[PDB]
């Protein structure tokens, strides 16, 4: 699944616990392309995710460094 | 439940046929406080909606005629 993601927001930072698990929920809004992730029901990352139909390898091709 | 929708847009009007059913589907996302509607995997409707913590009776005063 070649995925591409656009306008990601972090918005806390999850302090994992030195002892004890921390559950995090994702929810995917497949019509509009959202995806956001919450703990405990407080906002951690919000943005678009979406298949990207046709990947092109030319996008990876390492540009000129200017030095 | 007094609730509070903000920044309401409609994409695409969907068309009651005479005959049969159609479906709408409707997602929340509690944390970023968005919904959004779907129907058969096309965007309908997307927005804000929150519950209304501390209603103010004063709003709903009718406001003084524009003559």
């Amino acid at each position: 699944l070649p995925v591409v993601f656009e306008d990601v927001v972090l918005h806390q930072a999850t302090i994992l616990p030195k002892t004890g698990t921390v559950s995090l929920e994702v929810r995917l809004l497949e019509a509009s392309r959202a995806f956001e992730v919450s703990e405990n029901g407080n906002l951690v990352v919000s943005g678009k995710v979406y298949q990207w139909d046709d990947p092109d390898p030319r996008l990876f091709d390492h540009p000129e460094s200017p030095t």
